[PDB]
């Protein structure tokens, strides 16, 4: 694969978590290559695997080739069958409904600054117990649903939950050997002000109770950490994400 992470994950022993929240710094990463390049950070709450695997997704992307211009933008995605056949960006294809056009799906968002203002993303992601209806909420105002009639292994909840920073590489390098940044485009050491972060890592777990997990309840994935990599903060009040990264100069010169 062309794509790169630096993502935390929460497995749960069934699929019944009902819903998870996430709190999103806000950058624009530079892009490298932006013919085919993307930078994003997303939550990914998911149920079953393989071809079975559902997924309900939403974050910000800085996607030139799907948005025509390199701003972070609010985006969402879905599947059902492990991105197959099925599930699309936004409204591109019939699937999540939206219900309340106060924001708009696809909407510019406004760019942290370094070492000075920072912007949040705060979604929040709740399962309808009378439907198996996944409802969205931005900063506390409703958007819509993803309908339980275009899943079928996460209808009753969730398995698995994932937060994080995701660039895809479409220079060939692997993500290994690539300038476009991820998060900040600052490593997760630099921390608040200078590296991205998500917070607010929560899920719903069987019993309704809002969970924080702690940081030792996290699978962590940064396959190329020299160039992107995650660092959690743990705080008195909550636990941090930081996460991203400058990526790697193509600085390789072997020979034999
Ligand atoms: C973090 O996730 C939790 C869990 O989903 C969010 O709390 C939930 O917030 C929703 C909507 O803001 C609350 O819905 C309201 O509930 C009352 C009943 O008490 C209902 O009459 C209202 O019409 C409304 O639907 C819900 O109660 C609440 N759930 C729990 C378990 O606390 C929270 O908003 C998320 N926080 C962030 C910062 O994303
Ligand atoms: C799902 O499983 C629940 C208990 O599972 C265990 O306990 C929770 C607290 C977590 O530690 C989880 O990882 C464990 O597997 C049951 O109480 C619940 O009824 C189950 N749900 C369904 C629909 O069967
Ligand atoms: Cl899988
Ligand atoms: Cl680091």
């Amino acid at each position: 694969t062309n794509h790169q992470y630096a993502v935390i994950a929460y497995f749960y022993g069934n699929a019944s978590l009902q819903g998870a929240n996430a709190t999103i710094n806000i950058w624009e990463p530079n892009l490298k290559n932006p013919n085919g390049d993307f930078s994003l950070t997303q939550i990914w709450i998911s149920a079953g695997s393989g071809s079975s695997l559902n997924t309900i997704e939403a974050g910000w992307q800085v996607y030139p080739g799907r948005t025509g211009d390199s701003q972070p933008r609010f985006f969402i995605y879905w599947t059902a069958d492990g991105y197959t056949s099925t599930g699309c960006y936004d409204l591109t294809c019939p699937g999540f409904v939206q219900t309340n056009n106060y924001y708009a799906i696809g909407m510019a968002l406004q760019p942290s600054v370094y070492g000075g203002q920072q912007y949040e993303l705060n979604e929040s992601i709740q399962r309808d117990p009378a439907t198996g209806n996944w409802w969205l909420y931005l900063w506390g105002t409703v958007v819509g649903y993803w309908p339980a009639s275009i899943y079928n292994s996460i209808t009753n909840g969730a398995d698995t939950v994932e937060w994080g920073g995701e660039i895809y590489d479409s220079s060939g390098t692997g993500g290994f050997h690539t300038t476009t940044q991820m998060g900040s485009g600052h490593f997760p050491t630099e921390g608040y002000g200078k590296a991205s972060y998500v917070r607010d890592l929560q899920v719903v777990d069987t019993y309704g109770n809002v969970i924080s997990p702690t940081a030792n309840s996290f699978q962590g994935i940064a396959p190329a950490p020299n160039c992107y990599n995650y660092q959690f903060q743990q705080g008195s009040s909550e636990l941090y994400l930081f996460y991203g990264g400058p990526g790697c100069q193509a600085i390789a010169h072997h020979h034999h």
